[PDB]
């Protein structure tokens, strides 16, 4: 129960979007904000010749399309598309500015996500300027460990994503991908189930 | 301005000298800064002690903010004087009353936090998709666009040794020097002592 929450949604509209549907489009005009209520999410950017990396997951209790609240004549930065189905709330722009004078602690939400955003994609700059591809693979695995969604294993910390995925994140072909995750086994650093991989502490 | 003036009236003002550390990474973070003068290298390091610059920052820019939303909180990165600075200071839970006096303060702060997320999303891209030497070309035309790019009757001038260039797109000091030779020879860019003229 949280009243703060119940109080910024019942100034939201809120929608059911099925999965693998674009909820925002990179490029669009920025003017409307977004929050999760139920489901999660991937941000993406595309490339030059179509490839996709995923700059983010977010989950419910995330806010969504906040980076043009603060100026107009933005444009959506990325792409976010349903990655399960999402129930997710939906508000103008001037309307959350409103709430804000009446509540900013709505606001120090907010910002405490666009703070955590910013620190981790730095940490993805500092991996794709420091590391080969190898490590690159090696630090998504011991990152998507730290998180709440990993089961714990007698080897290491279960977690569970496609190579497709583990592409999209660290920047490669899922043939790449498959490659180095077998050479990652025979070193013992994991284990590998199909779409269940066990990061070793090692 | 009204409310940057009300907001440096409860700050403390300091000066750091060029050179100097405001902020080491792994510190406790209960301080927000904000930059009256100067300009400064928010930076995070290798394994192995190697160089990369996130962001510049300059006169009017909050820094340490990271660790404001909540407690525990470090300090994600180094943050070095590039030039002489005044730097307001203030604590956290001095400024979470400011806040609630006049919430006008938080949007500005949250206002750069959207641009540098945008901003390093952007350098994500350009690290993922782009070869060391578009990244080196990528970033001469941005340091042209930048202010201090001075004007030259070729294209503007900009003006910076090697190494820093390798700090920014990621690549040792002598990957600098190969690429900036095949864009000289290209007939993309000068360089003499260092200084470098990308040609407009
Ligand atoms: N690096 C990132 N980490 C997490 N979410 C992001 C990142 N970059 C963009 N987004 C989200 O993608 C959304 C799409 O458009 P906006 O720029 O309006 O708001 C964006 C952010 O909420
Ligand atoms: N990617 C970035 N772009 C701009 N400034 C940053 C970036 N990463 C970190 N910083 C700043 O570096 C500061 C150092 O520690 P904080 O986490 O306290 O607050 C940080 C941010 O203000
Ligand atoms: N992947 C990298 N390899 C080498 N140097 C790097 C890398 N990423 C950032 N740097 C920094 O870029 C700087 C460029 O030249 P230096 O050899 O003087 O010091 C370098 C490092 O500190």
């Amino acid at each position: 129960t949280d009243p703060t929450l119940e109080w910024f949604l019942s100034h939201c509209h809120i929608h059911k979007y099925p999965s693998k549907s674009t909820l925002i489009h990179q490029g669009e005009k920025a003017e409307t904000l977004y929050y999760i209520v139920k489901g999660s999410v991937a941000v993406l950017i595309k490339d030059e010749e179509g490839k996709e990396m995923i700059l983010s997951y977010l989950n419910q209790g995330d806010f969504i399309g906040e980076l043009g609240l603060f100026e107009e004549g933005q444009e959506r930065s990325a792409w976010v598309r349903a990655k399960t189905a999402c129930e997710v709330a939906e508000i103008s722009y001037k309307k959350f500015r409103q709430l804000i004078q009446v509540n900013p602690d709505i606001l120090m939400r907010l910002s405490a996500q666009m703070a955590r955003r910013l620190q981790v994609t730095s940490e993805k700059v500092g991996n794709l300027a420091f590391l080969d591809v190898t490590g690159r693979i090696a630090q998504t695995l011991l990152n998507l460990a730290k998180q709440p969604d990993a089961m714990t294993h007698p080897d290491g910390m279960q977690i569970k994503i496609t190579r497709q995925e583990i592409g999209q994140i660290v920047g490669c072909s899922r043939e790449t991908v498959g490659r180095i995750l077998k050479m990652l086994e025979d070193q013992n650093l994991i284990s590998a189930h199909g779409k269940t991989i066990v990061v070793y502490g090692t």
